[PDB]
């Protein structure tokens, strides 16, 4: 109900790891948050965290989805959890994000409770064009710019030009936002432009500032 | 309904990895479940292919899954997955084994069918209590030997002398099977003496041979 209502106005969608070798989540989602964060995501898959300890077990990751969870939900932002249905509900997550690999929609739309949200990536025009038209209650577009494991640009004007709220994703930040704007994206995905701030109340604040102002 | 009674008579329990790496999944099962195992579990984690690819997708597992229960049905035995009760409603597995650090138990209970049977694995005297009486169908009882990552027969011991079905697990194989069946246990959870054998349906047939001559 409200969910779609919060979700149809975020501009600032935030995708973050457990931190499990840094120990200070908590403060570390306040500090997002407080900086502008709309959406917050727990995504723990190919995190130092992952590399040094290994996949995150359910257990520790409802642990982490209470504190992601309480924050988003003291500053007015909607919290979602990837992948795993299971953990969504069991955390009480707002949104479910499945990438192309993960669980399929209808199976996810069994398990969820009716009011949680649904988010898809999407890599190609094909899968941007089915994401649109399909159940997806939002989607991402990306990754904008190559990782080490790239549609470009290209599949953000895909995007904009065709009503459904979608994300560019992909190696975002300060300097290349002025890029995706003008590809015609109004919303972005960021990681690591606030994950390895020195300041993320302040890196969050400043992409906000230049989302708004478009 | 036939779970229990497939469960309840159930000795020799296999757990096995996708193996992506050899791409034989389908054949190394046939050959297995030709062997006389009874259950058979997909347990992914701290595989040789999530060493070379990484933690398993949904996808690829959802897609093992129907590979894994189809032959065991066919050999009429029971299918089972681990820790992601998600996964397992999409498959329709007859099982969702639930480590310590995987999802509780009151929470997937709200997610699997009715008649998906549940197990626990235990490693110390007040697990194997909890799970004796706990809500579970059957639990797991060990490792019973040393591994890199161990209670010993000592538990074995502690859980043949407390009518739930429980099995020793813990680097168990045929020359240990004799210690094992000392310590109380008549029915066992198996992973590299079938897994890493020449001749998997072989490996099974001598290892049930034992177990049944008890």
């Amino acid at each position: 109900h409200m969910h779609e209502s919060r979700l149809a106005s975020a501009r600032l969608y935030l995708c973050t790891d457990a931190r499990r070798e840094r120990g200070d989540l908590a403060q570390f989602a306040e500090a997002a948050l407080a900086g502008g964060v709309d959406i917050i995501q727990l995504r723990d898959k190919g995190s130092p965290g992952e590399l040094r300890f290994g996949p995150l077990q359910a257990r520790d990751e409802l642990a982490a989805c209470e504190i992601l969870a309480d924050a988003a939900h003291r500053y007015g932002a909607l919290f979602a959890v990837n992948d795993r249905a299971d953990i969504a509900r069991a955390a009480g997550a707002d949104v479910l994000h499945l990438g192309q690999r993960d669980l399929p929609v209808n199976v996810a739309r069994q398990i969820l409770a009716p009011d949680t949200l649904i988010g898809r990536s999407t890599h190609d025009p094909d899968q941007v064009a089915a994401a649109a038209a399909g159940d997806a209650d939002y989607f991402c577009v990306g990754p904008c710019w190559p990782t080490p494991t790239a549609p470009g640009l290209g599949l953000v004007r895909v995007a904009a030009e065709l009503d459904k709220p979608w994300f560019a994703i992909g190696g975002i930040n300060a300097q290349r936002l002025p890029a995706v704007l003008d590809a015609g994206a109004r919303r972005i995905v960021v990681v690591r432009a606030i994950t390895s701030a020195d300041d993320p109340r302040a890196a969050a604040e400043q992409l906000r500032s230049a989302l708004t102002a478009a």
